[PDB]
């Protein structure tokens, strides 16, 4: 099951809600990512999705389940009727609230007899005393910016009419905005954050191929310099990495140890774990970001605020965490759209696999989840199937995968594919 790979699980409710409004047996992990930080957490997002495939859900699917309201702020009017029209065929009472329709549907909007209100930016800009009135009578789940990138001026495609929404979160401070956009851009991701003014918000990324990213599993040595010197180059009597590099490992023994191993090669390498000070940690990351130095080895702590677009190598040095965490650390490399490797070497004998520590924990549940998410890692490591195929299939929609079969069963898509 997809449920099986989903923390929390989704309830028999929250299953038999998603059958009968819109026709799912399953959450996709990042739909789920989104839809339980909007209903426990009311959380802020930001979620882009390089398509729509599986993206309504994410905004419609929260307010439908608890039965209150959501709205869902857009400039795209044709797309909205359309996703209204295929609301109101599935039983789930929505509009399109304008000034125009507004004699029609707004008593019964302020009644409580919509579940998803579709706005126009310049609609909303006007009417944030009604908002606050149907936060006070009923309770708004979710707030949706739809084409969010519209808010950012250093984009390609500016609205002033998404300026006034920098506004939803003083009207409404305790109700979930969801910005959405199509672009993987950490710059217009930051411009979004701030003028929205959203607070701590979730990150996803899914709807992209990666063509350039290379995917190899090889068995390790154990021994670090035999397992790392396939990756190295011998220049100016020292040696390197071929590009910016980040070697992730599964404990922070296992970062001094190989750092302590690439030191003996003059290599420009630097160590990020917990441990280690914020100034020392901000030295390592401003002189990634620079290219003073070459290689990070890094525990799972380095990742979030990167932002680095050219990192060529991504080696996991051990068996990730999980699917989950190791589609996170690989999903940073090559953002400058340039062809880069994701290389785990990975034993048995790595603590990741190692199903002891799960035998441990006495929560059933999560532990029977760790084990599943092991498991899944493992038969990931253990395939002879294509390696992009897997993840696609369990993170992304299953159109992703119809594009990706040009770079699929080539020699750039992974060494199972290399036959
Ligand atoms: C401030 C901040 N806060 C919180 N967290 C982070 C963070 O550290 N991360 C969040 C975002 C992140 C990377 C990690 O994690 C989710 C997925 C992962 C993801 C991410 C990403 O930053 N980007 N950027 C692209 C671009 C697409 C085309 O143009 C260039 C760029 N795509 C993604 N994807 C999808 C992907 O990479 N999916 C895939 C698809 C195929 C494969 C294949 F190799 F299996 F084929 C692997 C992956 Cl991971 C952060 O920085
Ligand atoms: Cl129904
Ligand atoms: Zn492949």
């Amino acid at each position: 099951d997809d449920k099986d790979f989903l923390w929390p699980a989704p309830n028999e409710e929250q299953v038999t809600c998603l059958k009968m409004y819109f026709g799912h047996s399953s959450f996709k992990p990042v739909q789920w990512k989104v839809i339980h930080s909007v209903l426990e957490e009311r959380r802020d997002n930001v979620a882009v999705m390089a398509t729509g495939y599986g993206k309504s859900l994410c905004f419609q699917y929260p307010p439908v389940y608890v039965g209150k309201i959501g709205l869902v702020i857009s400039p795209l009017i044709s797309l909205m009727e359309d996703q209204v029209l295929q609301l109101k065929m599935s039983n789930i009472p929505a509009c399109f609230l304008g000034s125009a329709q507004s004699e029609n549907v707004l008593t019964d909007i302020k009644l409580g007899k919509y579940r998803i209100v579709y706005v126009t930016p310049e609609y909303c800009s006007g009417n944030m005393g009604l908002l606050q009135q149907l936060e006070a009578d009923i309770g708004i789940t979710l707030i949706a910016v739809d084409e969010a990138h519209c808010i950012s001026e250093w984009g390609h495609d500016f609205r002033d009419s998404f300026r006034k929404l920098g506004s939803l979160k003083t009207a409404l401070p305790m109700v979930p905005i969801v910005a959405l956009t199509a672009t993987a851009s950490s710059s217009i991701r930051e411009d979004i954050v701030r003028c929205l003014n959203l607070r701590n918000p979730q990150i996803t990324c899914t709807g992209f191929d990666r063509p350039n990213l290379y995917l190899e599993v090889r068995r390790k040595t154990g021994n670090i310099l035999q397992d790392l010197q396939p990756f190295l180059v011998k220049t100016s009597s020292h040696w390197e990495f071929e590009g910016p590099t980040i070697i992730y490992c599964p404990s922070r023994k296992m970062t001094q140890q190989v750092t302590g191993e690439l030191r003996k090669l003059n290599l420009s390498c630097g160590t990020y774990h917990a441990g280690m000070s914020f100034s020392t940690r901000k030295d390592i990351h401003h002189r990634f970001v620079r290219d003073e130095i070459q290689c990070v080895i890094a525990t799972i702590a380095f990742g979030m605020g990167i932002n680095k677009a050219d990192i060529r190598q991504v080696i996991h040095y051990g068996a990730p965490k999980d699917m989950e965490s190791y589609y996170q650390e690989i999903g940073r490399a090559g953002r400058d759209g340039l062809q880069s490797s994701c290389h785990v070497l990975w034993a048995p004998a790595d603590i990741n696999l190692n199903r002891h520590l799960l035998t441990e924990i006495r929560n059933e549940k999560f532990r029977l989840y760790k084990l599943k998410m092991m498991a899944k890692m493992e038969k990931y490591l253990h395939s002879s199937r294509c390696r992009r195929q897997i993840i696609l299939s369990h993170f992304e929609d299953k159109q992703v995968q119809k594009a990706s079969l040009g770079i699929m069963g080539t020699e750039k898509c992974c060494d199972n594919c290399r036959s």
